[PDB]
């Protein structure tokens, strides 16, 4: 044909809605972040947060680590014409602030205020020392102020035609179950696009992606796909995938459920110990997942993955309550007064109240389905009553925003260095806020535990920092607060047919995944090339 299109799925949705506001994560479409606004930076995770410079050519933090200025790349447009410059970066932020509804990450407690230098240098003032600073400053969506100070409230701006900076500005086609998304004609980087266009269909669930996808109809993904060696590698040999290890995921109680007699089994440490001990971890991975991961007996939710940074002594002391043990559980059971006192083989709270938890995972995400199927069942043989169910991502998500959930699997983001999760997983201050996600929602708080969190990055001590870590393992870990399952893989599936340049094993230059939230699918689609097509009619 006369342009290449790259058919990709970063997310599941039953109809598009035309909206590419980058702050609007519960409602946008997932290919605004990076490919209609391009960061900053781009941290290349998966080796050692190395800094590629995008729309900035470098930053500089001071050495008291309570300031940081940007340099912006000077030449670089938007897809309307208009120069990208520091006006558009302060813009950015000073919404942020002054509409923290926006704020997705917790930018707004980091970062105090921004100043322009001058048209191409940004400077950012710190409340506290944090060298990670230019890491979430990177998070941050920049908008073009020319257009969105225009706007009447960027809250509620769907921004259906967008301006932007990445390279795929164009809406050429837009469906409720189609849109195809093309080249910024001002691109500051067109001379290392080799893709035309971006082609996104509608895809509700991991059934009917598994459909498409072993037909060969699809170029990059990252779902979800059972017996992938038997369904989709076997279907041809332009069928590919790579699976590099990715974060941790657990079943997360609700501390704050307004049940009575649930709240009081949940919030009971030796309840959620034996709850945990309930569980086959191993037989989660390999029915759940078909092998596809790895068992996380850490208390903490670590994972193995950071081994250099795990206290020993605290994994080992609280291992035994994150093991499969049957017999165990049982019997903490006992000794902590759960005793089932109307004969029907269920445990019922010391206060003699019945219950049965509620577990919750996301519509159409049919691995986590499964693990919490196993999960209710392997409860039943030590004599915890639950019952699954499966409610659409927004409802899942809400119910967690809102506390009304009992208990819910879920993944999490997973970096470097084990800060990733243990922020976003236990910093209390990512409990409330319009624009925050689920990941710290089980109402847990400890005021040691956020001063630890938020000294992480505080002192430029290596030493200082592992001994801080060591403080939250061991503070996460005797709490029991959730109950880590597994550490999970970065599912990526791709195809030679069409284009070539992919990410691999072999050629394993960063985070493979299409998802939003994954700012490498910029630099990993700089690197596609299209494959000219055999000849047919
Ligand atoms: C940390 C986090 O929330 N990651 C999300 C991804 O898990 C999610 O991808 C979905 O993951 C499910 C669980 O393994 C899969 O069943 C499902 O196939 C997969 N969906 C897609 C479209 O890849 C993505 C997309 O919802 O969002 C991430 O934020
Ligand atoms: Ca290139
Ligand atoms: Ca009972
Ligand atoms: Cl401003
Ligand atoms: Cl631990
Ligand atoms: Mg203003
Ligand atoms: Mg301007
Ligand atoms: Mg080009
Ligand atoms: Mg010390």
């Amino acid at each position: 044909a006369e342009r290449s299109e790259l058919t990709i799925h970063p997310k599941e949705f039953t109809t598009f809605v035309r909206n590419f506001n980058p702050f609007l994560g519960a409602t946008n479409l997932h290919t605004t972040t990076d490919f209609i606004y391009e960061p900053l930076v781009v941290f290349n995770e998966m080796h050692g947060n190395t800094p590629v410079f995008r729309l900035a050519e470098n930053f500089q933090m001071s050495d008291d680590l309570m300031s940081v200025t940007f340099d912006i790349r000077k030449g670089v447009k938007w897809s309307d014409g208009e120069a990208f410059t520091a006006d558009d970066v302060v813009y950015s932020f000073n919404l942020v602030k002054e509409k923290p509804e926006l704020d997705q990450s917790g930018i707004n407690s980091w970062v105090t205020g921004v100043e322009k230098v001058n048209d191409y240098q940004v400077k950012f003032r710190l409340s506290e020392a944090n060298s990670n600073v230019p890491y979430e400053i990177a998070k941050v969506p920049v908008v073009p102020k020319h257009v969105w100070s225009k706007v009447k409230d960027p809250s509620t701006f769907t921004n259906e035609n967008p301006v932007g900076s990445g390279p795929f500005t164009v809406i050429d086609t837009f469906t409720p179950q189609l849109y195809i998304q093309c080249e910024n004609p001002n691109y500051w980087d067109a001379a290392n696009l080799d893709v035309d266009c971006l082609r996104v269909p509608q895809i509700a669930n991991n059934d009917q992606f598994l459909g498409k996808v072993v037909n060969g109809e699809m170029d990059w993904t990252s779902s979800f796909v059972p017996d992938i060696d038997r369904t989709y590698a076997a279907a041809s040999p332009k069928h590919h995938y790579w699976y590099p290890p990715a974060g941790t995921q657990a079943f997360v109680v609700n501390f704050k459920n307004p049940d009575a007699a649930k709240n009081e089994a949940l919030t009971n440490v030796d309840f959620r110990r034996a709850f945990s001990m309930a569980l086959d971890r191993q037989t989660i991975i390999d029915i759940a997942f078909y092998g596809g991961g790895t068992v996380n007996d850490f208390a903490s939710g670590l994972g193995y993955a950071f081994e250099a940074w795990s206290d020993e002594k605290t994994h080992d002391k609280f291992k035994a309550y994150n093991s499969y043990n049957a017999e165990g559980a049982k019997k903490l059971l006992a000794k902590a007064g759960f005793k089932d006192v109307n004969k029907d083989g269920f445990v019922d709270t010391p206060s003699g109240k019945s219950f049965e938890l509620l577990i919750q995972s996301p519509n159409g995400w049919t691995d986590f389905n499964n693990t919490v199927q196993l999960a209710v069942e392997q409860l039943a043989e030590v004599g915890i009553k639950a019952r699954a169910r499966t409610p659409d991502f927004s409802v899942y998500n809400q119910a967690m925003l809102e506390g009304t959930y009992d208990v819910a699997y879920t993944n999490y983001f997973h970096g470097a260095d084990p800060y990733t999760y243990w922020n976003s997983a236990y910093n209390s201050a990512l409990q409330s806020g319009d624009g925050m996600p689920r990941f710290a929602m089980h109402f847990y708080k400890n005021e040691k535990l956020d001063g630890l969190l938020n000294s992480f990055y505080k002192t430029a001590d290596k030493q200082e920092q592992l001994e801080i870590a060591h403080g939250i393992q061991q503070i996460i870990a005797q709490d029991q607060v959730t109950i880590p399952v597994l550490s999970g893989a970065y599912m990526y599936q791709y195809n030679t047919t069409r284009f070539t340049g992919w990410w691999n094993e072999e050629n394993p230059k960063g985070r493979p995944n299409i998802w939003a939230g994954i700012p490498e699918r910029l630099l990993h689609v700089l690197d596609l090339k299209p494959v000219k097509l055999e000849h047919h009619h």
